[PDB]
């Protein structure tokens, strides 16, 4: 059904229309896959000889020419300016570089890595490395190599409760705290060990892990445990939370709304829903509807996948 060469005619013709037609562009592009919108972009720049990005950076504007030139890159090109956008100048924004980092997969980070050098010509270890410091970066540098172990054949009890004594004896059991050792085993065990980690860990401290951390660190390198220990635990409630952060209240942090509808539209968007809708009564379609407006907000609302 799906036919490249059809969309990037009927997307030139909204282009051209006099006023620019943002709602075919919008219904176009926000119901085809990363995939589709590749091919929609060769065949646009064959039919063209002007490159679809250019065009639509041109004929739109606000939030939505965010999300559309966003949804056009590939997930790892996508990833990767996010991270570049992240660290530019000060790279006062360690909020984005965190969500990142700490929620993608080795797969991911893997290709991330490859694409961050190729369109920036450096590595992304070193601009990391200049916006960050201390253990943070520590943690950040360890995670960015998506080099955590493979899930095993066999549980390891022995190790499950072994990581879990470590993890208490590192913080909450003594003053101060080994933030080494937690680097350690929270970036290089794998995730399926570490929910068991955590849970077994509560029979050591009165404290579980997220509130383990917020009592022994603090700053960037607190919020970097707090959302490694959530995207660990459940990262559809971890997305869910930063999406409702991200409208609750006044005004909407943009940045974190679009780039977690559209880097997990295709990724995790029904569980993101159903963990928000649990815990925060309205579906997500719904604070969607009434944090944004026109046709920024018809692209998003279609990015979500449906009602709850
Ligand atoms: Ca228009
Ligand atoms: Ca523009
Ligand atoms: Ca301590
Ligand atoms: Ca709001
Ligand atoms: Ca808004």
């Amino acid at each position: 059904n799906f036919d490249a060469e059809r969309d990037a005619l009927n997307i030139e013709t909204a282009i051209k229309t006099k006023g620019v037609d943002e709602v075919t562009i919008v219904n176009i592009l926000t119901n085809r896959s990363n995939a589709q919108r590749q091919d929609i972009a060769f065949a646009y720049q064959r039919r063209t000889k002007k490159e679809l990005a250019s065009a639509l950076k041109s004929a739109l504007s606000g939030h939505l020419e965010t999300v559309i030139l966003g949804l056009l890159k590939t997930p790892a090109q996508y990833d990767a300016s996010e991270l570049k956008a992240s660290m530019k100048g000060l790279g006062t924004d360690e909020d984005s570089l965190i969500e990142i980092i700490c929620s993608r997969t080795n797969q991911e980070l893997q290709e991330i890595n490859r694409v961050y050098k190729e369109m920036y010509k450096t590595d992304l270890e070193k601009d990391i490395i200049s916006d960050t410091s201390g253990d943070f970066r520590k943690l950040m540098v360890a995670l960015a190599k998506g080099r955590r172990a493979e899930d095993g054949s066999v549980i390891d009890y022995e190790l499950i409760d072994q990581d879990a004594r470590d993890l208490y004896d590192a913080g909450v059991k003594r003053k101060g705290t080994d933030v080494p050792k937690w680097i350690s085993i929270m970036t290089e065990r794998s995730v399926p060990h570490l929910q068991k980690v955590f849970d077994r860990y509560k029979s050591y401290s009165p404290y579980d892990m997220l509130e383990s951390i917020r009592k022994e660190v603090k700053g960037d390198l607190e919020n970097a445990f707090l959302n490694l220990v959530q995207c660990i635990q459940n990262k559809p409630l971890y997305f869910a939370d930063r999406l409702y952060d991200s409208m609750k209240g006044k005004g909407t942090r943009d940045k974190v709304l679009i780039r977690i509808m559209v880097s997990r539209s295709e990724v995790d968007m029904l569980k993101i829903r159903s963990e928000f809708k649990r815990k925060y009564g309205k579906s997500l379609y719904y604070y969607i509807q009434q944090d944004t407006k026109g046709d920024y907000q018809k692209a998003l609302l279609y990015l979500c996948g449906g009602d709850d």
